[PDB]
């Protein structure tokens, strides 16, 4: 068949960029660790011009201190009156983003709220001006302590939006001299923001993008009829082998053709979290050993590239876009310069599968290509060309370049299955590449954590994914015994996303582990009721964490201890008592071999040979009994899978 390339009678509408999520949750956690270069490839791939996934768009989560998919993610804000713009690791990224690519867009988008701002109720909308000031003043700290210019700020992740918090919202920025900033909304379904926008005028005035959560590819009518710019704002969300590539090769055509969205933003930009948290491995790459340095250039990058390499936000698409006669899909975009830019995808329906949603059997067979230039494209003589095989797969090489020396303006092509085109006038396409990571090994079966660093870069020690509750560095400057600590530092529950534990964790080492010994020195700092513990085999986290066994060594101010095989503590392997008040610091052992666990105290024998399920493997972990404050100090852990 013969398919019709023209910009005669217009063109489609402007092109918006292709990004990535950093966030919901913790996402990015274990890349802030890794040693150099490899830190700096990574970033690279995903974020230098012309090398890699080159990255139009990067949107991060607005930590709330709340649990929102792989852990917690530390808010500017833990209380009400404090202010702190370098916690985490979401503003490093963004200047490391920047200084790559300072054309890049960058948004924000909070999954979760510190409890405080519900002022009682678990509910952002109690107090729509506090609120407001709160994502607000996330805005200005962006610019005032990192010279980052955030260019969308979003409502409230996959949760319902309040159309006065929005006005609000909008208002809030205008006061504070942001009218530049865009609100996008409302980061779920295409309803009821759709018809919100139709209803209400001054609705539709403060609202500059609707914003859709995995569409499928299409949008709905309301959409179409608000005339607003329509975003798939978070999609893909799958393992990143060859078949998540070809998902995210489809969508990335389709999500125009069918739905009219000129935008596409993958979850998640980096897999840098445990494997074995939910949604292991769904990243564009995968940098999930910072202790080995090795880290996995996969496919999704190169997929990327067929269109962030050659395209740019302010670019148009052509009205001559469309599917193929024989399945696959095809895209065009100019610059309005004379450059145009042209990909193709033949993505078969076994090998671009996405979790959501999933497609009924669609067939994709050999074909031929006719492609003809009419209007101002036709003087057009040449064009680079850009070829991967998804499956035996080899990614974005290079072709011989294409010649139209006949004034016919025509060139044809030969489409297998699984496969990608990307043909443009632009001269400036590369395959990055940087020497091969170390090869990947299991974390360290000896580690050991004192936290003794007087000016850490990030506000949390390496390796711990909180996955409920928030800990940090902390300075103790009269005690010198216990100077530098670890703190949980969360005094009440956040207005949550997910389902948090009751209980405050963070989660280490290899979930393989299933012998261990656990060590750390604990302090508990409320009298009476206060409580923490150590753990071994702690097999879930995540939106999961609620549902986390393993072994749990307990002791609280009461002057009582517990082991259960449940982080919610509904399951008993034995209690009693100990001579543990608050204010005081212990050093807790937890051994844990086959089916029998014991615990110390001080190296004293609490409790031993206590009959513990197996087999059984996890993570270990450290945490409160509640959001209480506490410290730790001096972790160590021996285990083997
Ligand atoms: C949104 O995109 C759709 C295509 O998915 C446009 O609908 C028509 O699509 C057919 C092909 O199925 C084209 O031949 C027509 O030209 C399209 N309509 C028009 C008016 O050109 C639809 O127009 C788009 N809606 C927008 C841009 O608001
Ligand atoms: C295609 O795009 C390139 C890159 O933007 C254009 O080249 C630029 O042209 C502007 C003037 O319009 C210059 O200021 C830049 O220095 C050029 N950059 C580069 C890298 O060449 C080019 O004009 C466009 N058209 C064609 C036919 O290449
Ligand atoms: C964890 O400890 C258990 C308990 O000792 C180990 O299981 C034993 O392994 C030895 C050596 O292979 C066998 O001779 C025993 O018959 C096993 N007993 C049971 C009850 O399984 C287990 O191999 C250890 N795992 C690791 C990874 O070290
Ligand atoms: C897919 O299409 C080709 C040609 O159109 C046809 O030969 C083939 O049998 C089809 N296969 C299936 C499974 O539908
Ligand atoms: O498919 C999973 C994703 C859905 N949307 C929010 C993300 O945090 C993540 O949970
Ligand atoms: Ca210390
Ligand atoms: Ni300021
Ligand atoms: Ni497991």
């Amino acid at each position: 068949g013969a398919y019709v390339l023209d910009d005669s009678d217009g063109l489609g509408r402007e092109f918006d960029g292709i990004g990535a999520v950093s966030g919901g949750g913790a996402t990015s956690r274990l890349l802030v660790n890794y040693p150099e270069p490899y830190r700096s490839e990574i970033l690279d791939y995903l974020f230098k011009p012309n090398f890699g996934a080159s990255l139009h768009i990067l949107k991060v989560e607005i930590g709330g201190d709340g649990q929102t998919t792989d852990g917690t993610e530390p808010s500017h804000m833990h209380y009400e009156l404090d202010e702190n713009y370098f916690r985490g690791y979401e503003w490093w990224l963004m200047k490391e983003a920047k200084k790559r690519n300072p054309d890049i867009i960058l948004m924000g988008l909070p999954w979760s709220f510190p409890g405080w701002l519900g002022k009682g109720f678990s509910w952002p909308y109690v107090n729509l001006q506090l609120t407001a000031y709160y994502v607000v003043r996330w805005i200005l700290g962006a610019k005032h302590y990192h010279d980052l210019d955030i260019d969308y700020i979003g409502i409230w992740n996959e949760r319902p939006f309040d159309a006065n918090y929005i006005k609000e919202l909008r208002k809030m920025l205008d006061y504070q001299g942001l009218q530049r900033v865009r609100i996008i909304a409302s980061d779920n379904l295409w309803e009821p923001i759709s018809s919100s926008l139709l209803l209400d005028q001054e609705l539709w005035k403060v609202v500059d993008v609707i914003g859709a959560h995995y569409p499928g590819t299409y949008t709905v009518w309301n959409a179409k009829m608000s005339g607003k710019k329509l975003w798939s704002s978070e999609d893909f969300s799958t393992i990143n082998s060859n078949v998540g590539a070809g998902c995210w090769s489809r969508i990335l055509n389709q999500n125009y053709i069918n739905g009219n969205m000129t935008s596409t933003i993958a979850w998640n930009l980096v897999a840098s979290y445990y494997e074995e948290l939910p949604y292991g491995r769904s990243g564009l790459m995968t940098a999930q050993e910072p202790w080995s340095g090795h880290y996995v250039v996969a496919s999704p990058i190169w997929v990327s590239a067929h269109t962030t390499q050659f395209t740019q936000p302010g670019w148009y698409y052509l009205k001559t876009v469309g599917h193929l006669e024989k399945g696959g899909s095809y895209v065009a975009l100019t610059d309005g310069l004379g450059n145009l830019t042209i990909i193709i995808e033949t993505m078969s329906h076994q090998h671009s599968m996405c979790i959501r949603p999933y497609l009924p059997y669609y067939n994709v067979s050999h074909q031929l290509a006719t492609f003809t230039l009419k209007g101002s494209l036709r003087e057009i003589q040449e064009l680079q060309v850009w070829y991967t095989k998804l499956g035996q797969r080899l990614h974005f090489k290079q072709l011989d370049t294409l010649w139209l020396l006949d004034g016919s303006g025509s060139f044809t092509l030969e489409l297998e299955e699984d496969e990608i085109f990307t043909l443009t006038t632009l001269t400036t396409g590369r395959k990055g590449s940087y020497p091969p990571p170390p090869s990947s090994k299991p974390f360290p079966t000896n580690y050991k954590d004192d936290f003794n660093v007087e000016y850490p870069l990030f506000s949390e020690a390496p390796n711990f994914a909180d996955q409920t509750g928030v800990f940090e560095y902390y300075m103790n400057n009269e005690d010198r015994e216990h100077r530098f600590t670890l703190r949980q530092v969360l005094n009440q529950r956040p207005i949550t996303w997910a389902a948090d534990a009751s209980s405050t964790i963070s989660v280490i080492g290899d979930h393989h582990w299933t012998n261990m010994t656990v060590q750390c020195d604990v302090y508990i700092e409320t009298p009476r009721s206060g409580g923490v513990f150590i753990a071994g085999r702690v097999n879930k986290g995540g939106i999961l964490i609620r549902s986390a066994t393993g072994v749990f060594f307990w002791i609280f101010a009461n002057g009582s201890y517990r082991v259960t095989a449940d982080l919610g503590g509904w399951i008993t392997y034995a209690s009693g008592h100990a001579d543990v008040t608050a204010k005081r610091w212990y050093t807790l052992t937890l051994g844990i071999k086959g089916y029998f666990a014991f615990g110390m105290l001080n190296g004293t024998i609490l409790w031993k040979n206590v009959r513990v399920k197996y087999p059984g493997h996890g993570w270990a972990a450290i945490g409160t009994h509640t959001f209480e404050f506490a410290q730790f100090d001096n972790f160590r852990v021996e285990a083997a899978r």
